[PDB]
């Protein structure tokens, strides 16, 4: 089997991407944030504290003939941006772009943090990291991909995120029309439960490539590119007026600037992030100070190849017995 679904930026900055998911019988379609940095599929629901719902579409298990309460199971998650959610668990039928899983754990939110309430466009998350990170207790549950894997034509999914435009998540096949040149594959460590890999270095604009190992995660659920302070300093030093602002919480730059590209290495191959992808617009409405798309990972504890990086590539998440990651230009 295979699946193919379009993923759509939530706003004009590509702050996140939503993908429609069918849950239950008859189908209830929710728009979920596909997140290769976590492993819980959770949804706003009929059980969510009413004051914490503000415009989201909810899953109502009582209206689904295939929903079953997973007795005794609870979940609770905290994300790197300080947001959180928790609740109980159902199993139900979940379909993505024509690919169907029966008995998928659907984690129903009783509580969500303010960040989630305030984002009316995101109805929940669909985790695509390794199932070892799943928070369901006392019986850990599998991700959608993990459940689908054996049925897929090939044990892979691909992320093809757009810049200011829709893109695609495919399950079970590689669309050879969706990228240019070749896919370069690179090793993955699953030891922390993430799609963790090592970039071979970087370049800033038309500058020379610096060969250096940068361990990080391929994370579709994080907006920006978070790299070591040395790398990030080297980038922003090429933008007149750019500075790190403690009050804003990162590097800012004059909105009048033309940003240089940033290149990262995948083995001997190179992915180029155009300068425009690194512009996240005014820090506040009407400001001429703009927020940068490349930020320091110092004090995150891990480097994160988020959407800014991933949207410059066609990315293969290979879930073979020994997982790997593939990157192609597009």
């Amino acid at each position: 089997s295979t699946g193919s679904a379009t993923t759509t930026p939530i706003d004009s900055l590509d702050d996140a991407y939503i993908t429609p998911v069918q849950i239950g019988t008859p189908a209830q379609t929710l728009n979920l944030d596909f997140d290769t940095g976590s492993s819980d599929l959770w949804v706003f629901s009929s059980e969510t504290t009413a004051s914490e719902v503000d415009g989201q579409t909810i899953y109502t298990p009582s209206k689904s003939t295939t929903a079953k309460l997973l007795s005794g199971a609870t979940w609770s998650i905290s994300y790197g941006d300080g947001s959180s959610s928790s609740g109980d668990v159902y199993t139900d039928t979940v379909s993505v772009g024509g690919l169907t899983v029966t008995g998928q754990a659907v984690e129903s939110a009783k509580k969500v943090s303010s960040s989630f309430t305030e984002d009316s466009t995101i109805d929940g998350l669909l985790g695509l990291a390794f199932s070892t990170l799943n928070t369901v207790s006392p019986t850990q549950q599998k991700t959608f991909f993990d459940n689908a894997k054996a049925s897929l034509d090939s044990p892979v999914f691909t992320a093809d995120l757009g810049y200011h435009a829709p893109g695609t998540y495919n399950f079970g096949f590689i669309d050879t029309t969706a990228y240019t040149g070749s896919i370069t594959y690179t090793a993955v460590s699953t030891k922390q439960g993430f799609w963790e890999w090592t970039s071979t270095g970087y370049a800033v604009g038309s500058g020379t490539f610096k060969s250096t190992s940068i361990d990080g995660i391929a994370d579709t659920g994080t907006t920006l590119l978070y790299l070591p302070a040395t790398v990030v300093s080297a980038y922003w030093a090429q933008v007149s007026g750019a500075k790190s602002s403690s009050s804003v919480g990162g590097y800012v730059f004059p909105c009048s600037a033309t940003l240089p590209s940033f290149t990262f290495g995948v083995g001997s191959a190179r992915i180029v992030i155009p300068g425009d992808y690194i512009d996240f617009g005014p820090i506040s409405t009407g400001s001429s100070s703009c927020f940068g798309g490349i930020q320091s990972s110092a004090g995150i504890g891990i480097n994160i190849f988020g959407d800014v990086a991933l949207k410059a590539a066609f990315v293969v998440f290979n879930g073979a017995t020994t997982p790997t990651l593939g990157f192609a230009s597009k």
